[PDB]
């Protein structure tokens, strides 16, 4: 079980409630996963190829990057179809409380992506909670010295909800409502 | 497959970052988990032995039973670090809406802990909503006859929320202030 402590506990709870046939399916799924899935060379989203079909799609706006904590959040933003840009998946947020610093989440590679002056906007779409907002805060500040417009998906997402389980209606609105700095 | 939206995500993360050899080990583990996993003979919490690791610790105050609806709920009362007693997991609540009665949750078991055996207090930690309250009431009505001091978690997730989703400080406080009867 090469798996983290709090996650093992969750699988245990899940597994005990699930029928035999699904347990088998999970165990097959896990193997399939291990060999089909990859991190994208470019956005670090979960995909099945070296480059995700969003990044490999030269019909998209590569000059606008949407930064999300997780792959699911790519999924949520892709239910608008109003967004034509590309993404960056952080794979976490900055959380002192869990010993996850900026060096442990994909911040350096976002930075490397702004080197070639090719990036025009970076939209920050982490959660409206404290770790979400603070991660946003840091990134804004890290990219300031460079030539890049940085915006923050507006309020429209409630107290502490998830960018990821938010309905296409309110997301669209918050993406349109982007504040600068 | 069988797995919650967030959990699936961290799982996939681990899979992608361990060696194939270990992923194969892991698949076998999942099925093995399903063979081993079980409800505690005493509290009905999720465990791999006949008796859970808390019911089996003799340090713990087996006289005070904290009554909870779900395993994750124990998990949350375990971030207390004041609480020293044992639990009972009901596995849900009396719920007129979903048609679940007293017979369908571990209430009887809770009584043949207080009847057969030596108990000095029951802390009712079901949720604060109608369902949680009715459950609590129903139990307190059934534990009247025996001596036991029966108290109730007071001042919980203002909502609307669940116990399993609350602050350590908040719980610590709600616990410190349990009132009878
Ligand atoms: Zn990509
Ligand atoms: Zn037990």
């Amino acid at each position: 079980p090469g798996i983290g402590p709090k996650t093992a506990q969750r699988l245990a709870f899940f597994i005990i409630n699930m029928p035999l046939d699904e347990v088998r399916s999970l165990s097959q799924a896990i193997i399939e996963a291990k060999e089909k899935l990859r991190y994208c060379k470019i956005c670090f989203n979960i995909t099945d190829k070296e480059v995700c079909d969003i990044c490999s799609d030269e019909n998209r706006d590569h000059s606008t990057i949407c930064v999300v904590s997780h792959p699911m959040d790519v999924v949520a933003m892709e239910k608008v179809k109003e967004y034509k840009g590309v993404y960056h998946v952080l794979h976490g947020v900055i959380s002192p409380i869990e010993g996850v610093g900026p060096e442990d989440i994909r911040i350096k590679e976002l930075l490397e992506r702004v080197r070639d002056g090719s990036v025009k906007e970076v939209i920050l779409a982490t959660n409206p909670d404290i770790e979400g907002e603070a991660t946003a805060m840091y990134i804004a500040k890290l990219l300031k010295p460079f030539g890049v417009k940085v915006t923050r998906i507006a309020h429209g997402i409630p107290v502490g909800g998830d960018l990821e389980y938010t309905d296409v209606v309110t997301l669209s609105k918050a993406l349109e409502g982007r504040r600068e700095v």
